[PDB]
């Protein structure tokens, strides 16, 4: 149970992460190194399934020998179509375990979804993950959080919004880095001539252009402004794309 730090796997925020196998069974796990702490910690503890990254201790996490999804997306050109839907399968898996627990990420990127050695995607890194539900009871959120190009425009323009819609959001940037290697806008807002010309339908320009049309069919429905309006998981379970056999 004096395990080493073999390398350096990952860098920045507060801390460095590291891989870290055993000297006798030999187990190999990855080590976030930090001296906001306490509630990740406390989170992660709750957390038990195939799609998030599992905790073990205290921080010890489960090891993914297959790095940042981020790194599966060739630039301007993105991934083989059946890949993404896939990744966007177990993608939705993890989250509708998360919700159901009552937790949203509130920062899903491809550099925070990680791949095992069978390539199973793993959600990682809940420093900025929060409690939206508990005891049946639902809580709005109010604290802005996250990442720019990833982020609903709801939390850009309302006091208070719901968790769920959220994270939909943007794992729908996801699926379009996906499909296309790049991203569709620096922020949902007005301001932002790419995210005007979205709203407008204006879907012979890129990265659009870039995606067939059933996965497109979906993105409409995911990066709908109006998050009463936006689909909800249950609903992206239903839709054609991600039923059709690939
Ligand atoms: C490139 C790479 O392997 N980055 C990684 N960061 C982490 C990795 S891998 C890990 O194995 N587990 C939990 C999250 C920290």
């Amino acid at each position: 149970e004096d395990w080493d730090l073999v390398q350096t796997l990952g860098e920045g925020a507060y801390g460095e992460v590291q891989l870290a196998v055993n000297r006798v069974t030999e187990e190999a796990v990855a080590v976030k190194i930090v001296d906001n702490i306490k509630k990740e910690i406390c989170i992660n503890k709750m957390l038990n399934h195939e799609n998030v990254v599992k905790f073990y201790g205290h921080l010890f996490l489960e090891y993914c020998s297959g790095g940042e999804l981020f790194d599966r997306i060739e630039p301007d050109i993105g991934m083989p179509e059946p890949d993404a839907q896939r990744f966007f399968h177990q993608l939705m898996a993890g989250v509708v375990y998360l919700h159901g627990i009552g937790i949203t990420h509130r920062d899903i990127k491809p550099e925070n979804l990680l791949l095992d050695e069978r390539d199973n995607l793993k959600i990682s890194d809940f420093g900025l993950a929060t409690v939206f539900r508990y005891n049946n009871r639902e809580r709005l959120l109010n604290k802005m959080c996250g990442t720019l190009p990833y982020v609903a425009p709801e939390l850009l323009k309302r006091r208070e919004f719901h968790a769920e819609p959220v994270d939909v959001w943007s794992c729908g940037i996801v699926l379009t880095a996906m499909l296309a290697g790049e991203l569709p806008w620096d922020q949902p807002s007005d301001s932002c001539q790419e995210y005007s010309d979205w709203k407008e339908k204006k879907t012979y320009l890129n990265p659009w252009k870039k995606i067939d049309s059933a996965p497109l069919a979906l993105l409409h429905k995911i990066l709908v402004e109006n998050p009463s309006a936006r689909i909800t998981i249950p609903d992206i379970k239903k839709d054609r794309w991600y039923n059709k056999p690939l």
